[PDB]
């Protein structure tokens, strides 16, 4: 069965969703769909250490399990911006915030909701990992907010970082059997399109096999990207 069936959309709902975080603290559910696995754990660090690479303020789209969060805390930072649609996952960022080093700022809503109220260029580093909230934005969802907000809220010289895990586990099963090739030919297009330049657009390409039973993600590598603002 497919995450998502044709004409499926979620955003409506995925706010007031319950968020179902399971006991052993390896999983996060909401609507049924895999969000978030600790396997991903040394992929999310990279993720981190890119957007949290020019220290200052990093803002991080998506909290999940505090994964990335907790990586992004580790690195020398001034502001800790965190934006978060669903209420469960928010509660998580409430009781988490307090105790961190690095002061936090928590925002609850929908990016494509609360983007437009952040100062433009004031972000030295960002980091966007949500999850798609429908079946047609499966493979784009990451490229509406990279047009309209990763460009403008970034400093001259700030670092972009981002993944789509549901869309590249995909496109790594039969399109593409080399991942700097798949990032190369589905997503520099739009990057180069939200106004950031090809010398500026870097990838590291890390080992880590996920589990034998991830339907979702299967190929050996991840790709980090990291591209820059001019
Ligand atoms: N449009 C949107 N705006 C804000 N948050 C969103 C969103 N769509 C999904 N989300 C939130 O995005 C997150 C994706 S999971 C992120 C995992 C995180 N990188 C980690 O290391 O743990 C979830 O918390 C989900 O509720």
């Amino acid at each position: 069965t497919p995450i998502f069936a044709p004409g499926e959309n979620c955003s409506p709902a995925w706010g007031a969703a319950p968020a179902a975080y399971d006991a052993a603290d390896t999983h996060l559910r909401i609507l049924g769909k895999p969000v978030m696995e600790r396997w991903e754990t040394p992929y999310m660090h990279a993720l981190a250490a890119a957007a949290s690479s020019k220290g200052g303020r990093v803002l991080e789209v998506g909290f999940g399990m505090a994964i990335a969060a907790s990586k992004v805390q580790e690195a020398p930072i001034d502001e800790h911006w965190i934006i978060e649609c669903n209420d469960g996952v928010f509660q998580r960022l409430r009781d988490w915030a307090p105790r961190q080093t690095h002061k936090v700022i928590p925002l609850k809503g929908l990016w494509e909701d609360v983007a437009p109220t952040l100062p433009d260029g004031h972000f030295d580093g960002i980091l966007y990992d949500t999850y798609p909230l429908s079946e047609e934005t499966w493979h784009t969802h990451q490229f509406n907010f990279i047009k309209n907000h990763a460009f403008r809220l970034l400093k001259p010289g700030g670092v972009l970082t981002y993944c789509n895990l549901t869309s590249w586990g995909e496109l790594m099963k039969s399109k593409y059997s080399d991942i700097t090739i798949m990032f190369e030919e589905t997503q520099v297009p739009a990057l180069l399109e939200a106004g950031f330049r090809r010398e500026n657009i870097r990838t590291e390409v890390m080992a880590l096999v996920p589990p034998a039973d991830c339907r979702y993600y299967a190929f050996p590598q991840m790709i980090t990207p990291l591209v820059t603002k001019g």
